[PDB]
């Protein structure tokens, strides 16, 4: 059985959480993470030098970054429907995938930390506001992108590439800071509440 090794409440496990429901696989999930169990000891880096979440272990294949297990997940276990063979299909989800995590995460970072986790390290308000504007920049692509679908974030079909972004956007929507509105965004989660994996991995009330 496929062991998920994070606390339920990371964004990045939620990713993991939620691409294994899709797909249709069992597994067992391991509390690891500040505030449930530290991941900062021997037998934990050995699985992951980064002592980061989500880890997985499926069978004797070991395998930690988020965005490489779902894509892991959705190769392995019949999710080409989810994640298309073809490349230039493929491309269009790995754009937005490799976007979310190297740009709009990478945005949200002081803000979060300071208005969300409440890090005693975060306090700075220009800083919490530069990180809200910078966040807000990337959150107007997501619009852009949505509008232009009218659909999921790369074309018609929901696809591997809406797990990191709504995941996102859940995140944007649950952080306490003023927010231009966004209506291709609101419409986009709204259609995605019909997925009984967004409502309980996504949608959930946890930020």
């Amino acid at each position: 059985m496929l062991q998920i090794l994070g606390k339920p409440t990371s964004i990045n496990v939620r990713k993991v959480l939620w691409t294994c429901a899709e797909l249709g696989l069992a597994f067992e999930r391991e509390d690891w993470g500040a505030g449930f169990r530290p991941t900062n000891v021997p037998e934990f880096l050995a699985l992951n030098p980064n002592a980061m979440v989500p880890v997985i272990r499926d069978g004797d294949f070991v395998l930690w970054e988020s965005n490489s297990i779902i894509r892991y997940l959705a190769g392995r276990y019949g999710g080409e429907w989810l994640y298309p063979a073809d490349a230039r299909e493929r491309a269009r989800c790995d754009q937005w995938i490799d976007w979310q995590a190297s740009e709009l995460n990478r945005s949200w970072s002081y803000a979060f930390l300071a208005l969300v986790r409440q890090s005693p390290a975060h306090r700075d308000a220009q800083q919490i506001e530069a990180s809200r504007a910078n966040w807000a920049k990337h959150m107007a692509i997501v619009e852009g992108q949505l509008q232009r679908t009218g659909a999921f974030i790369a074309g018609d079909a929901f696809s591997l590439a809406d797990i990191p972004i709504a995941l996102s956007i859940n995140r944007w929507l649950e952080t306490p800071i003023a927010r231009d509105d966004l209506p291709a965004v609101d419409a986009y989660m709204t259609r995605l509440a019909s997925r009984d994996a967004y409502r309980e991995y996504c949608r959930n009330g946890t930020p």
